């Protein structure tokens, strides 16, 4: 046992580990979104940008926990990254949608991950995930909510093709 | 009854003076390290001013308590500073391993105390002792874990030297 | 077909495929060292800010490729990134000589996708896989056999210390 | 024979002056673009300044490869500039189109030289073709393509202004 182990449940710790694979699995698809819009037939950069950067942090999401697991004393264990869902990923507007899917999904992992930690007494653990993803998921499905709705009010061809460059501004 | 009072039980008044002694109680032992490492014969000046510095920050968190105390409405009461366990405390190694103990023991008693106000649904104070208590103790308790494990790693002698060196720098 | 799509030949584009699952397995072995050396047991904040530093990189290799199939009219096409071979990876000698295999790897896997290339008569890309991804294999190749033999020199305990800190610097 | 030549064969010198008369054909037809987008009837700023620098950039290869031609002793033989193929030039999209396909007719006459360097192992010669000639012209049939796709996406009318703008911008 980690001589920094302290109220550190085996059963939060392996969730740790759940939600970092599932970290690395948004990272990998936001990747694939990216370079699709990176396709000479589809050509939207600032789609491609938006979800780069939507990468980006996913994988800064799953070191904080990475760095977090080991603060507690657990021990790190990765798992295959899944490749992403799709090959294609459609329009802006299709894109979007997925991710919307894909933020919610993370949320209800970090939401139950919460119920571990907290059914565990794990108060600071509980802080982290509220302060450092619970927060970050309810402004990036807001966020990713509020594109859906002017993606479907610009319409497609130009519409899209005028949003790519709000995306890319 | 404080003007200010709303929602703060007696249990939770009196473990926040709890604490606060606490609190004191480790800024003496760190105090009492850093003038051990300042001995002639121990003369380890990174080791004194890493203990130095954990001592005022011990105090820091003591007033911090006695502050919030008095936000509450509650009202401080003071107890004798009890002095350190022990009058030398042998080598870098040895009070780093002191350290964490005694850092352990603190985040234990703020893990009490956090069950106290929960159990009578301080929901403020519970969020003050994750803020300002229970996040710092879990950094705390691996920085110094990370300093015992290169001190066994570093060893005796010049290991130890070496060390001190990281620590005054 | 793509209307970029000249003197690429579909080996070409499949291969480039398989060097980029091989960039991200590389990418995801790193990433795995660099927590491994900031466990409280070990304690290498230099090591596992080189292999960190390692795991960038080879996230920017393997986004160059994806960038380079579309600029060709390649399709990306991603696979399941495998995790790392071990969960542990033992002292910083340990792990350099690991990361020497691991970049011989690539390398052979590199030279034998410029030998695809090369049959097809791909001058463009032979000239992007010798500009972008030779020249680093045989600069980061000699680094890391420079890492083992300075770490084979400095021993265990007080050197990889010492080691750790040249790499923190 | 120039006291300069060295392991340069008559065919690299022939193919060469062949790619710089190329090289010019493609500047004097990128050059009718700008100005049939200056026209008062077709008044496409941003087109006309897209295929403006277009121009400037080919007779920049054409230097360049006078230059090479001088540097490696061969003899600089020039011949008629014929005029491009239009003396009008449609929509923005249908400019695109014909500028993807001078792109690739340019593109492929280069991979024609560098295999005829390559037959007389002019090692030098090849390297200079793919420095300075095949990766420019993977990117620009890249972007090129990118222009296609957006513009058939924006459609005619506001569309194309709209496209107009970015290129002016
Ligand atoms: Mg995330
Ligand atoms: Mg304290
Ligand atoms: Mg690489
Ligand atoms: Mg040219």
């Amino acid at each position: 046992e980690s001589q920094c182990r302290q109220n550190y449940h085996q059963e939060s710790e392996a969730g740790i580990n759940r939600q970092i694979n599932m970290e690395l699995y948004a990272c990998y698809t936001y990747q694939s979104m990216a370079y699709y819009f990176d396709r000479d037939d589809v050509a939207l950069p600032g789609f491609s940008k938006f979800f780069k950067n939507s990468s980006d942090e996913e994988r800064e999401h799953a070191e904080k926990l990475m760095k977090y697991q080991n603060k507690r004393g657990g021990r790190v264990v990765l798992q295959d990254i899944k490749k992403p869902d799709r090959d294609e990923w459609g329009t802006g507007l299709d894109a979007m949608q997925v991710a919307l899917q894909l933020e919610k999904t993370v949320n209800q992992s970090l939401l139950d991950l919460h119920k571990v930690a907290d059914s565990h007494q794990d108060a600071q653990m509980c802080d982290f995930l509220e302060t450092h993803y619970l927060e970050e998921q309810v402004n990036a499905i807001k966020e990713i909510s509020d594109h859906i709705t002017q993606l479907k009010r610009v319409g497609s061809g130009l519409g899209e093709y005028e949003y790519d460059r709000r995306l890319d501004s």
